[PDB]
């Protein structure tokens, strides 16, 4: 297909993946939101090869030969998301750096995993969060990127604890706990509470702890909006704001994350405000 | 009750949990024979706190604090448990270090764990399965502790590992994984992989590497068997082979691990060898 039709393809993928980041990014001028696209579905390949396929360490070498052929300017292909993301690259100086870090990120994910410590979390979130951010920053902040940088990442951590907290019964039943175990020390949830699904008041003491990390998080990132272009400042405080809004979802719910999503209202009004 | 009925209540649980075992220990002379019943039950309940109790941590923490009333004397009570362990420690040579070694090690499994290297399985087995076989020593070999003490130590590994090779789907199945991390990068073996159940020739191989680490500690042990007096020789011996039998008990039925026992005739031939 030609250039068009590859970037819709990318809008699909983003459209049936995330409202939040779809709504969010809409917002954009229309070169930079065709770019978004591209880099998102990037992203969603990767993550989708590890939580969803059948090999995934066999999948995502596979993937990762690919995309250093592609960065080579030597992949020949049809596949709309590589004509896509080809036509990005050459559009807008993106750096392969953060998109190399995600592959490491994912790797991650491969093989059992026990998280310590919230350094620990955030090495985890870094590699699979926070490098979206910074694979976005050349489109998003053109010239700007090193200063709003920091911010970035921190999003990206922010995002990705937000997550973890809303899935934890998800990630459960797959076998994978994010929580850092020195954590779950610190406030008496055992690994038989866990399993058990139980909600008492160590866990909320626990699942609090972490949120009022991602809380602290956004707003470092939400402070440096003012150094973002006018045209990205809804896109990215409206993405923040959204999918920060799934914390107080959480508390609002009483905290039952063992059976969350906020309301298409709810992000209309988050967008409105922002505008 | 008086403590014939004490040791009686002991003899009832080893029956319950472990045909070999049982079969194993009824073999021994009398005094030595309620001893390792008594033993055998305090390490019965400090396993069933953490593996099937309902607030692990705050029963294991009691059960530590009982056992730590029971050393300094003091500890008064009509449990059969303490009443038969009592007698056993006012009869033979004791030493408490294994007693609080085995505590240590059922504390490992009260929170999320990552078993990362060979050397990290080898120190859980020496916590929860060789301190075992330290408290059994002065009964089955006494004098000669230091002498037998490596072989004993060996076979806790042995018997630990065993267990775990014949538990992997049952472990799986309540969020716990004991092998480890680097075996199954080693061997191309992901998380997707254990997840559904795969027995594939890379599960095999890792099974069998662990599995001749088990065989050659048995071997080790079972070296050690002529410095036992001769009454402890058919106990320890037929424990010993009546174990590492479930071993090639998996192996005939094609390492499906995910739904293994040595049968009846097979321990008798086993015992019957050795006698
Ligand atoms: C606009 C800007 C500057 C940054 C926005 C993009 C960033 C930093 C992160 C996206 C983070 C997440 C959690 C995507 C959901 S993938 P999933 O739901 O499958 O998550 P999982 O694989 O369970 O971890
Ligand atoms: C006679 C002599 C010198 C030593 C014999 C005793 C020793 C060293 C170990 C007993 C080991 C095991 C695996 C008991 C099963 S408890 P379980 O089936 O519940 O195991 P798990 O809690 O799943 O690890
Ligand atoms: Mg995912
Ligand atoms: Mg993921
Ligand atoms: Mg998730
Ligand atoms: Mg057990
Ligand atoms: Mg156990
Ligand atoms: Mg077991």
């Amino acid at each position: 297909m030609d250039l068009n039709n590859a970037y819709d393809h990318c809008k699909n993928i983003i459209e049936k993946h995330s409202k939040t980041f779809s709504k969010a990014f809409a917002m954009l001028p229309k070169h930079q939101k065709r770019a978004v696209w591209a880099i998102y579905a990037f992203c969603r390949r990767a993550d989708d090869i590890v939580d969803e396929g059948e090999n995934p360490k066999e999948e995502l070498e596979a993937f990762a030969v690919e995309f250093d052929l592609f960065m080579e300017g030597r992949l020949e292909t049809e596949d709309p998301c590589w004509i896509a993301l080809q036509d990005a690259f050459e559009r807008f100086p993106l750096d392969p750096a953060p998109f190399y870090e995600m592959i490491v990120g994912q790797r991650m994910d491969l093989y059992p995993k026990t998280i310590d410590t919230k350094d620990d979390l955030l090495h985890y979130c870094y590699h699979v969060a926070s490098t979206v951010g910074l694979m976005l920053l050349p489109v998003l902040a053109p010239g700007k990127v090193s200063r709003v940088k920091t911010g970035a990442i921190e999003l990206g951590y922010a995002m990705q604890i937000t997550n973890i907290l809303r899935d934890i019964g998800e990630d459960l039943d797959n076998h994978r706990i994010y929580i850092p175990k020195q954590m779950m020390i610190e406030y008496g949830y055992t690994r038989t509470d866990l399993h058990n699904k139980k909600v008492n008041e160590a866990f909320i003491q626990l699942w609090e702890d972490l949120a009022q990390d991602a809380e602290h998080y956004y707003r470092n990132a939400l402070a440096t909006l003012p150094e973002y272009p006018v045209y990205s400042r809804t896109p990215v405080g409206g993405a923040a704001k959204m999918y920060r809004a799934i914390i107080q979802t959480v508390r609002n719910n009483d905290y039952q994350v063992f059976g969350n999503y906020v309301s298409d209202q709810m992000k209309k009004q988050i967008i409105a405000e922002m505008q």
